[PDB]
């Protein structure tokens, strides 16, 4: 019955499994060349940035804030949307949807460089040890006598951050959900993994490894230092401003510079307006000069669309695909590799090189972003005749770059089972047009290989 009241948990089908992930890679890229082809030498580096980006926005969003589901999440992933409502996902799984509801036309993007679309990614904060995230969502299809439904939450409820993590989007600890006269360094220090452990009872075992300061209090840093899962934070001040060219030391527990940007008080002006603003200065430099825009958000709401699409419209798919656009735990983790792994390549015949590297997150827990990017130095794609790769690469394209070779390698060890399952969500939701947007996203990021070609063959 369409029409009845129903009051759920918000439930997603399934989670890409973060306690399974392999922490430890060994990447082997056997290139085999064309016959009048042969090249001579070849060298290869990992990139500043992956994808051969110029620039660097790093997006985290606090307060475990309902609109990071409805607005931002919603917007980049090409959802539904509203003006002035706020959808749970149980409301966009029925088609229960506000009564203002429209939708961009797109997903919000740049490329890979190699043809293939990355969806912008961000982190959110979490409430884990705080039970208004287990609140209930009213769905009640073509209910109109009221929109209560969808008015703003204190905090996401489990099932939209769940889904959320289908796509990426990373998390961070913020305030603990301790009695203000206990929010001693000690005390937090105790309660981190309290909240640790509910994050993976939700989040099908993935552990957070970011803080995100609330409001200046510098005892969330001085205990999360002591906590040594927590491997990379943030904060508006005591912080290290980002220069991703010129930083060159560990930033293991390194406080990573995020501002707000905030408008002057009556001035009419938005935090996006801000942002922008603070964009255009920083692109007249030299991208080695250039800081990372290292942002923190609140409440995300139609400006905050509108900025996300400019984004796109400017420096990502449909501007001039400068820029990455990601979150500081992906961020860590790439930098990581680019410090501590050490690609290599190796002439196994007169046409035949093959591609090594390792990627080794650190003891704590499985990096959740094992991809990079290789240059090959010397190597053109018309050199090539076939490109094969070893059980540890799911993800596998390539293409030119400037004058030489770009390798994008995704070592997510359960890729290619949750791309089946966004081609299963599709074939049970076949006239949903995201979703088999969204299987086409997932499958395309799969190397070549049958279980690749059986996914297309579903989804045509
Ligand atoms: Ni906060």
């Amino acid at each position: 019955d369409n029409g009845k009241r129903r009051d759920v948990i918000c439930e997603t089908e399934f989670i890409y499994p973060f306690g399974n992930e392999t922490a430890d890679k060994e990447i082997e890229i056997t290139i085999h060349l064309k016959a009048d082809r042969q090249v001579g030498y070849l060298y290869t580096e990992i990139p500043t940035l992956k994808y051969n980006k110029d620039w660097l926005f790093l997006m985290t969003q606090d307060d475990c804030m309902h609109s990071a589901f409805s607005y931002t999440w919603a917007a980049i992933h090409g959802k539904p949307l509203s003006y002035i409502y706020y959808c749970d996902l149980a409301h966009l799984q029925n088609g229960d949807l506000p009564p203002d509801y429209y939708s961009l036309g797109k997903t919000l993007a740049t490329t890979n460089g190699t043809g293939q679309e990355v969806r912008f990614s961000f982190g959110t904060t979490v409430a884990a040890d705080d039970d208004l995230m287990n609140t209930q969502t009213w769905v009640q299809n073509g209910y109109t006598r009221d929109y209560f439904r969808f008015y703003k939450k204190t905090m996401l409820v489990w099932g939209n951050l769940q889904e959320m993590m289908n796509y990426g989007v990373s998390i961070a600890f913020h305030d603990l959900n301790l009695p203000d006269e206990d929010k001693t360094e000690d005390k937090l220090l105790a309660q981190f993994p309290v909240a640790q452990s509910m994050i993976r009872e939700k989040l099908n075992n993935r552990t957070c490894k970011m803080l995100a300061e609330p409001n200046g209090d510098k005892n969330y840093i001085k205990a999360a230092l002591r906590y040594d899962k927590i491997r990379t934070l943030c904060a508006q001040s005591g912080a290290t401003k980002l220069y991703p060219f010129q930083e060159n030391g560990d930033i293991e527990q390194v406080v990573i510079e995020r501002a707000f940007y905030d408008p002057p008080e009556g001035s009419g002006l938005t935090n996006p307006d801000m942002i922008k603003a603070a964009i255009l200065k920083e692109m007249e430099n030299p991208k080695e000069e250039r800081a990372a825009i290292s942002i923190g958000a609140h409440n995300t709401d139609t400006g905050w669309v509108n900025f996300l699409e400019w984004l796109n419209d400017t420096y990502g798919r449909d501007g001039d695909d400068s820029m990455w656009f990601t979150n500081q735990e992906e961020y860590y983790e790439y930098y990581y590799y680019r410090l501590h792994s050490k690609p290599e390549i190796k002439q196994v015949n007169t046409h035949t090189w093959k591609l090594t590297l390792n990627l080794n997150g650190e003891d704590s827990a499985p990096f959740y972003y094992p991809s990079v990017t290789v240059n090959i130095f010397g190597l053109k794609m018309g050199d090539i005749e076939s490109i094969k790769s070893n059980e540890d690469v799911t993800g596998l394209s390539y293409g030119d770059h400037k004058d030489f070779f770009m390798l994008n390698i995704d070592c997510r060890k359960y890729l290619a089972e949750h791309a089946e399952n966004f081609v299963k969500r599709y074939e049970a939701n076949p006239t949903d047009v995201s979703a088999k947007a969204d299987a086409n996203y997932f499958v395309n990021m799969l190397k070549d290989s049958d279980k690749k070609t059986e996914l297309k063959k579903r989804i045509e």
